[PDB]
């Protein structure tokens, strides 16, 4: 019994995609084990940067003044400025409500005391299995960073993460502030010289595989600016090509990189105080083609750069494209990126991942996305359906699994929470 | 009490849309007092520079040979051209069929000769009344150039706009055509020096003052090219920096930019012969970031700049994001420039003006804009509906009065005309 | 007669319109059939297209020189197999061979590569050819000539004549861009140019065009170029384009084309596959459009990013068309809005399609995935001039579709379309 309309296609899809467990290969959560870097809960929901930015276009508090109060202070004044004194229409703000609804909560009452009650009763490991269960989620990739203290004490002390959790080795300060991170290096035991030497290089290379062996890496992670170059005479370009690409083709570890993205030009903000730029395609077509035996990861944070990636992913094989990163996670743009990158790549290509920094988030960032997905898929489900051919149930869930799951540990080059 | 139907959601949004009193907060229209550069009628419409701009993409007469015509041949070629030999399919020629279709003109018969009947029989006056009750619009910000010998003389002979209409202060002779404009303000009794010097400074600075005395303007403007860089050792940056940051952050007055023009590509087209050209935000930014106690009004011409205009709008709340400006005023790119505005602010923008050139344009340019923008806010309402949220028709109407005119004027810090008649 | 009393009757009569109309294709890689073997058609050569090489090469574990060393069915095969049978045929360019294979009557549903390939077998080329331009409703053709290619350059010394719905475009990709290469074959070929550009350089090389001119009567002359792509510029390409190229084209009153965007061989061991793309400066073609205003230029590019500032350029200048959805933008998702931006601000004066096609039968798919997005913008903005009171009629209707899909094209070039030149 054949697929033999849009309306049923609309439907199998839909519940083909809705049923897919999904790999989130890039998040800031972690394992429950490691304690309170794992935020959870709607209070940390409420204050999440992408609110901050938002409320701060329309209170009289100063950024001062908010930094100053508390955790729940700062919950209820987001909650009053943006969900009751104006409504709630904004991406991040709708993801809030779309969280408490899938919990079981009910934003028609705006009742945030017994929102919060909710979370009082439970553990972390409890809301871990609640919220992965509800957002479908079964395996999370972390963004694990060495030069965090609050992290590497986990680590350090023998902790591995449950078998849902991943890691990936995160590399921004070693790579983008060199000058400074020399000198930690050098008081782990990293022998690093002053000259970039035969021994700088060894030991930058030992710094790598020496957490390479303790957190197997699904791969090693990068954000760049938009005025990223390589090649490059630089401490960035000297360490990428020396040391970090030849570590990644011997172990066959992808290097994922995240592009565009400009530090800081609202410092007060903190973490919602970073900015966007369109980056040239040089570096990134150079890296491709002269390392043609290493795999490479690649997001970008304009809108400008969108069309060129998916273009770029034509020509090379060894790069794999991910996610509506950050600023591109918004609807209008996730619908736009997923249509072009399906129309000139097919399913080659991972549509998305969460970057999510709080537990529950899970539930809207998927949700939302899969959404917008399904009606793609339907799409172009429908304009081969029409062409002729046959579209089979077993196609859709194998197409579907690919691009939520399969499409990621095929280009890692390992097996997932299930298989192993 | 709350809405659960898209039905019942869809009208009570598209109501309060067209029910809410716009403020129009960039245009090029002038109170009618001010007398014939207030630009009206069907005539008026049609050889605006927009279709000016296409007709000439199709007809076999000259550039030279057109100017040369009378406003009622330009005109009457213009519609053989564009909506008789072709279908009036573009948004600028579509625009006009709004108009009179507003004015209860009908656009069925063609009948030109009629339609410009309409419009012989009435005062500037009267057609101001009209079109403002049938656009719905309760305020119109103008753009005064005091560089303008026609618009300079009502100002100085103490003429005082209609109470719909205000002022903001356009500056681009000031700031882009200072080798020239420097001589003017001489002649005018500035004492502005050869050097950039600090009697050159504070008589700039004198020039903006009695100007913001004469005007009260709402805010101060200037168009920019995609060159645009800030700091810079220009006249330009010299000016914005000694004079204009400064004496609008004394005043309270906001600091409007329109960037991304690049002028007079196409010299013999006059009006239609601008062009466009991406920005760099840096300029932008460092002036966010460094001058916190300024208010910055921002409208992009490129494409390609809207979305990191949004993003930048996330990171500074001295900034305020408004409108889709010319080349961006397309149904296409309003509905995506809207929707992307929408996700990352929420209703912390002002999504519209008109540019209006030609009075009856208020009609179209708010018609269209308004059935835009309402779409957009059906979706995301029914979207946060589909979470469980309850939108009260009240919580509606406050977020369009918001996006239609209350955004502007609580940002530039000031009431509107009918809260100025009872404060 | 009648009013258009619904958005529903008039999306019909549209559509009827639409597919109706017969297409003049500005700009194809097609060949008249008497050119011979460099006429590509037929399912293998479909499932051959660099598109889909670029696309097999991501998920095959057969490398890119093992492809090249398999004959031409074994390369359809596995395109096939990793494409079609291993994941679903939802991309453009796949969905796009699907849209001919039913076009010609053969039946995806059975998945049948055996049969479809016995179809083919069984015609001629010139069989095909009235095929296809009959299912794809296609009335004339302007072909890519490049006389550097020896392949093709042979047909013409031998005197043949394109069938008359084929027309002539002279491209001069090596010419401008490759001129130090170039020069040494004008002077085997008795364009003696001098190491200096002097007198005796620019008139070689005009002669050089004259010549071609005379032997194909091309509809306009071509060039490709890169993303740094400047005019003026002290280079071989700016100096030909100033001294030899725009004069004879004023001269004889031929439109330059200009297709801006390419970046060259970026991953070489693809082929034709390996090609990547730019954002271009639009200064140059400013420069051309405002200093040369006697000369017409047909422009399309290939950056998603220069798009809009491409149409604001055409309303600038009327010796500006601009023309198609090149390439990376074949896309529907960017023929779409491509489409809405040019018609929200030029109306319908530019031509909104081209189909690039190397293969014959892509014709039916490439002419009917952009119909039938073509139509629905037409819908879009019929609809709202209905609305706003204007009664538009289907006569009407045809004529403006025919303006978009053909005449547009022939009144810019200032030429007649095969119809035409049959009549007059
Ligand atoms: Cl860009
Ligand atoms: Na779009």
């Amino acid at each position: 019994m054949s697929i033999n309309s849009r309306e049923v296609l609309a439907e199998k899809v839909k519940n083909a995609v809705n049923n897919q467990p999904v790999t989130d290969m890039h998040t800031h959560l972690f394992s429950p084990n490691f304690g309170e870097i794992l935020l959870w809960d709607i209070d940390e929901l409420l204050t999440y940067h992408y609110l901050v930015a938002e409320v701060m276009r329309w209170t009289d508090v100063s950024i001062e003044a908010f930094w100053a109060m508390s955790k729940r202070e700062q919950a209820d004044l987001i909650w009053e400025e943006l969900f009751i004194k104006r409504s709630p229409v904004s991406e991040a703000c709708r993801g809030v409500l779309t969280c408490l609804q899938g919990l079981g909560l009910d934003p028609a009452t705006r009742d945030l005391q017994v929102y919060r009650e909710y979370f009082a009763k439970k553990t972390s490991e409890e809301q871990v299995d609640t919220v992965l269960q509800l957002a479908n989620v079964s395996d999370v990739v972390m963004t694990n960073d060495p030069f965090d203290d609050n992290e590497r004490i986990s680590w350090l002390e023998g902790k591995q993460p449950d078998s849902r959790f991943h890691a990936a080795l995160r590399l921004d300060p070693l790579l983008n502030e060199y000058e400074q991170t020399k000198h930690r290096l050098r008081d782990w035991g990293y022998k690093v010289n002053d000259e970039w030497n035969e021994g700088s290089i060894q030991e930058v290379k030992r710094f790598l595989t020496d957490w390479i062996e303790r957190m197997d890496p699904v791969y090693m992670a990068v954000s760049l600016p938009p005025t990223f170059s390589f090649p490059e005479e630089s401490n960035r370009g000297r360490i990428i090509r020396d040391c970090l690409l030849p570590v990644a083709e011997k172990h066959n570890i992808p290097f994922a990189m995240m592009i565009g993205v400009k530090k800081r030009v609202h410092p007060a903000l903190g973490d919602a105080g970073d900015f966007v730029g369109k980056a040239s395609m040089d570096g990134v077509e150079h890296l491709l083609r002269e390392y043609p035996n290493n795999k490479f990861l690649v997001t970008m944070l304009s809108r400008e750069n969108q069309h060129e990636l998916v273009v770029l992913a034509r020509k090379f094989s060894n790069l794999m494209i991910f996610g509506c990163w950050w600023f591109m996670n918004n609807p209008e743009i996730i619908n736009e990126m997923t249509r072009m990158r399906m129309e000139m790549l097919g399913t080659s290509f991972i549509p998305q991942h969460s970057d999510a920094r709080v537990l529950e988030q899970l539930i809207y960032k998927w949700h939302h996305s899969k959404s917008i997905i399904a009606e793609v898929l339907i799409d172009k489900y429908d304009d081969i359906l029409q062409a002729g051919w046959e579209v089979t149930e077993e196609e859709i869930k194998r197409d579907v699994a690919d691009l939520f799951s399969r499409n990621f540990w095929r280009f890692v080059g390992r097996n997932d929470h299930v298989t192993s």
